[PDB]
């Protein structure tokens, strides 16, 4: 019955990957939308000193956001998935590729 | 109450791009599992003449995997993604970016 596992394993993966480029296509585009309200958002609180301070925390928190680091250091990881489906660069010496110095002669 | 927004999206997002590297990662190793089972599967074949016959078609379907070369081609989307959030590398302006053999001399 291995032609079942065949089918169910591919159908698995198939699934996996084209959600996968769904998702993150999905995340540049809500990034652009976020980028723009919260840029007319502003004008609209610079009319009123208590809305002014709602968004003075609010944007240092977007420059502090330690979140949003979070999601650029995710694209980070598939970059090195990229690097190991297709190596290219590849630095891998089949020697002792250490690069050792001693010298310095005493008694 | 604007915090059950952010709290939401912010668990949407952040869950499934953990997860989003998680699949990739799974992925890759699918990949190297099928490779070695075909490998296995034709050595067994070789000792039997309808065997062989099977395994004459079978690793032929699979040199020739469309499906294997879908998610090779999926892997570059995302490659493009990444130049899209952030190019760097590439530059692109107005401008002629291209340098043509020409003189250009100090004169």
């Amino acid at each position: 019955m291995s032609i079942v596992s065949q089918t169910r394993n591919k159908e698995l993966l198939l699934k996996k990957i084209d959600s996968l480029i769904e998702a993150i296509k999905k995340i540049i585009a809500e990034f652009d939308v976020v980028k723009e309200s919260v840029n007319e958002l502003s004008e609209k609180a610079k009319t009123d000193p208590q809305a002014a301070e709602k968004l003075n925390k609010l944007i240092e928190g977007y420059t502090y956001g330690e979140e949003r680091k979070l999601y650029d250091s995710a694209l980070s990881k598939i970059e090195k998935l990229i690097e190991t489906l297709s190596p290219a660069r590849s630095k891998s010496q089949s020697t002792m590729n250490q690069r050792n110095r001693n010298n310095r002669k005493i008694v």
